[PDB]
């Protein structure tokens, strides 16, 4: 156990506390470990340097614990100006394990601050071999950031981020960048200028359970490749949890596979429910989607391939063998299909035993190997 006043730190909202906190994470680190406590209080700090030295950095075996979401708050010094990948982070170019923080908020002081600030950062190093793991995150709150709020970044294995807060950020609320084995439960992310929550860059074997995404930008979630010619995402399940009054789709998958969306509730956003967009595997199972299209007419559930032919991959990428299987589907005055394929090579659908009402056609379906049962529907007038 350290404790960040025996190291000069004033938590008094105005002085820089930076070196005295790095300096009892560097103790916690030396004797092998520890949790670095810091007591109520605002904690200003500033940059330590580059952007990849964030403004702390965690180590091996080093926890920070303070009081409490909004007890504890480690904020950006005002008139900061540069570039932080991290307020708190791991070392770049290191794989750092057995880390992390609870029970605290990263304030990044977007209105009074310029350039992009991200709340937590932590990985390897891109496109190399190498991965942080073991990452535990609990009861945190990030806010204010001009960037990300949570980045879990390439590469992390076992991840665990619970029970956790983004909110006000002007990027995406949390970033799964490359997990693997990783896990978000119980999280919530709203009134981000982006995403809820962007999982991107050949992420796999994750689990987002229980998670609530409301009021953002962008999406409530979205599955993606991201910008380069990498592997997709797969075997990913969502698991119940609420995406809901966002600016776009609740939930968007893009250039990924395996993906399971189910149990989940999925209304009142700006554009489509659910949008299936050069996917393959995709399994939609058990949702309630209603109440979507509030921003102009859309369907429920789109379906279509992505054209990646002038992209980095070359690829054009048919979205194929998707399952929409016992989701409740309930459209709204703009709603025009529960479930609609594009003309554009979209094939091997299959649903089965959706209960769909409120649209214009239940099933709008181009695919010819595409298949529809067991559809129910209120019966007319
Ligand atoms: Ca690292
Ligand atoms: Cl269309």
């Amino acid at each position: 156990d350290y404790n960040v006043k025996d190291f000069g730190a004033l938590g008094d909202g105005v002085s820089d506390d930076r070196v005295a906190i790095q300096a009892a994470i560097d103790a916690a680190h030396a004797a092998g470990g520890g949790t670095v406590y810091l007591p109520p209080g605002e904690y200003r700090v500033s940059a330590a340097g580059e952007p990849s030295d964030g403004c702390l950095t965690l180590r091996d075996n080093v926890y920070l614990a303070g009081a409490g979401m909004g007890q504890t708050v480690i904020k950006l010094v005002d008139g900061s100006a540069q570039k932080i990948t991290g307020i708190v982070r791991s070392p770049f170019g290191e794989e750092t394990s057995n880390f992390g923080m609870r029970d605290l908020t990263l304030d990044g002081n977007r209105a009074n601050t310029v350039d992009k600030v991200d709340g937590w950062f932590n990985g390897y190093a891109p496109g190399q071999p190498g991965a942080d793991r073991n990452v535990t995150i609990e009861r945190v709150e990030v806010r204010e950031m001009s960037g990300y709020g949570f980045d879990p970044h390439e590469q992390t294995i076992n991840l665990v981020l619970r029970d956790s807060v983004a909110h006000h950020n002007g990027l995406d609320g949390f970033v799964a960048d490359y997990q693997i084995g990783g896990t978000f439960e119980n999280n919530v992310a709203y009134a981000n200028d982006r995403h809820g929550f962007n999982i991107v860059t050949s992420t796999n074997d994750f689990v987002m359970r229980n998670n609530v995404a409301y009021g953002n930008g962008g999406n409530g979630l979205v599955v993606q490749r991201g910008s380069e010619n990498l592997a997709h995402p797969e075997n990913i399940l969502i698991d119940g949890g609420s995406y809901y009054d966002n600016g776009l789709e609740g939930v968007l998958v893009k250039m990924s596979n395996n993906v399971t969306v189910q149990n989940a509730d999925i209304h009142g956003n700006g554009s489509s429910g659910v949008r299936v967009y050069g996917a393959q595997g995709v399994q939609i199972l058990g949702n309630q989607i209603h109440d979507n299209a509030k921003t102009a007419v859309a369907p429920e559930v789109l379906l279509q391939s992505y054209d990646d032919t002038l992209g980095v991959s070359g690829n054009y990428y048919t979205t194929l063998n998707t399952r929409v299987e016992g989701n409740t589907i309930t459209g709204s005055a703009n709603s025009t299909y529960g479930v609609q394929e594009r003309n554009d090579g979209t094939d091997f659908s299959s649903l089965v035993g959706n209960t769909i009402n409120g649209v214009q056609e239940a099933a709008h379906l181009y695919g010819p190997n595409s298949t529809v049962s067991g559809t129910v529907s209120a019966p007319p007038q």
